[PDB]
């Protein structure tokens, strides 16, 4: 697969569905405005729809890598604005995925160049989260690191204004925090789902709670 | 649909996953690294996947809104710098689709909040061949926007540090303008495609001087 | 002059005061809020202080190469909505320097490594002003783009948010373009001073116009 | 005072250069580079060449609302990679200020609009020594907080990959947090200088120790 077969797959998957089924384009113009946002890694291993079934334009899809919302990252702040205030939607959901190349690369820390700032972030959070990690025999504290990595980021995700004034005018979202595996494509949920600032806070510290022993 | 039926349609893709195709985590398990780089607009009417065939695993991807490469946007830089320095990707492709939402606020300009910043830059590509697009009927406009924002991004892609280096120290990696609508998926080569400094400039003269043709 | 000098001048020019001029620390603790805000280069080859004769707690400083206002700079952003909206400053001061270090590296393009990409938004200027610069003798287009970089920058710091709200909801707030050169030290106005949406577009229109012949 | 009032102050102020002390422009006409970078605060309570004595053009400046050094800021980024890589400053410098206002307000945390998001950069780091900072009496915490920031500052810094570099290509680039108050305009080194990735460490480590202390 180059470039140039790109194309002309595209040129035949078009012209088969205008000439096969015609309501997918005639859904599409239909389509209301997307009722999920979804933040997700770079590394797109599954892509979001077919993970979740949801059709072309009922999601709003930001990528980085790593899933991160750093505090002040204006890229992804800037999706989560529009995706609140100007398509209102009702819930986002940050995915991280087990085996992420962020987030190994962050432990094992290689000269990779600028990325490595980006990944500074990441490496915080398993600084931050030392005698949790160690607890744990050496084998399965990738997993849990891309896990704790979700859970900060939707600590971090309703700590902005953006939430921060949603929730407090009483606009309905919901924060997600999932992650899924490589051998089953089965979407685990991490618990720490927050509809306002009291279940953020909640949710986030028992979300920590369970991962220690 | 709310958040339990994406929950069991996940259930139900996973096992007919595991017993129809089986080799579909597997050829996940390896981790074969992806050659293409898409920079796609966080509006994605049709997934870049679908738009394209690639199998899952084949594409590293970033969104944001208007899919913009901002000079100083660390947040993309990273993504093309992870691309192109440790996955090596040979190709990037950005590609716009007409009728985002993203272009069309960004000339209404309504006053929307924190990302009337962002779409700033999309407004100066509007005064920047307000000629060009003076030219041709109204209805027109807005698609040839489109169609200049992808331009311009690539032309910016080309200029960062990450895209300099690379073609100087001689990888091969080539860099796609693209955009689709909605009545048929088509995607639609802009002719920017650029494989070093020379066809960078020659391509993007070439793409905002086809434009005064019709 | 060394790092232990640095420390040892202090500790002797902090104790002269307190002995000698006491009221330089009053005048600190009774100083109110600042009423300009200047965004500078990084090169700060005159203090503004010294250069405006402003006292110690005048003015809001921010500081970054070539003294930029990007669309999406969340740094420089943060202390323009923090400088207007709430200390409530009055003028805004935009301030290039002849012979900038930054605004000739844009125009030389030596590879220099990460902050090429910063001065990708002047070499854009110098792009963006072709026929004007090259209308002009050579030894004139360094500063002239020293001049069309800070003119453009009051462009766009009067098209964000933040003045753009200030500006419809009737605060006086005033945006100026300034530089000075090395020889004098003598500030020259830009004359490109703008108080509201409408003189922002005629002044910056204007100020073009008198660089073209 | 208003605009017209610094005009005329800049304007005597020339002439009592070029009359008294002309070899102030001579002094600046040799491009002679500074050999320290100064990251403080916005807030500039007591200009930094006031502060150390320093002449004009012998200091890289950068300001920014708590003097923060984010991991991926590339506003500030940029400032440091072009002290460290182009100019090659021997001292990085980070001054907070007590007293600062960026600090109080994350602490207090009203709805103060965008610049909240830059602050929680800073409510991080009063979560994240919540304990250190109960052991001690209510009126001293600001004040902690004040040098705990710059204390972690420093430790981003260190921790870029700018500064990873040019310690590890054998560059001397030595790093300091400073911070002083209104009272005396007194300099406090708060201890936590680094010349290398061990060091850099080992005085954090260091600093945050002695906070313990008293
Ligand atoms: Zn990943
Ligand atoms: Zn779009
Ligand atoms: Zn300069
Ligand atoms: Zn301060």
């Amino acid at each position: 697969k180059d470039i140039d077969t790109l194309i002309s797959n595209n040129a035949l998957w078009s012209k088969m569905l205008v000439e096969e089924d015609p309501g997918f384009f005639e859904k599409l113009a239909q389509a209301q405005k997307p009722r999920f946002l979804w933040i997700g890694c770079s590394d797109s291993r599954v892509p979001a729809e077919r993970l979740t079934g949801l059709e072309p334009g009922e999601l709003f899809v930001h990528r980085n890598v790593a899933n991160l919302v750093i505090h002040t990252d204006l890229n992804c702040l800037s999706v989560v604005q529009y995706a609140v205030d100007v398509l209102e939607v009702e819930h986002i959901i940050i995915c991280g995925h087990y085996g992420c190349g962020g987030v190994q690369a962050a432990v094992e820390n290689p000269e990779l160049g600028l990325i490595n700032n980006w990944l500074l972030h990441i490496r915080d959070i398993w600084f931050k989260h030392s005698s949790l990690l160690g607890e744990m025999p050496q084998e399965r504290r990738l997993d849990t690191l891309c896990e704790l990595n979700v859970m900060e980021q939707v600590y971090n995700l309703g700590h902005s204004t953006i939430m921060q004034s949603a929730w407090k005018r009483g606009q309905k979202v919901t924060i997600h925090g999932w992650a899924y595996g490589i051998h089953d494509g089965l979407l685990r949920d991490l618990d720490v789902t927050a509809t306002n600032r009291e279940t953020l806070e909640q949710r986030y510290r028992h979300g920590i709670s369970n991962l220690k022993l």
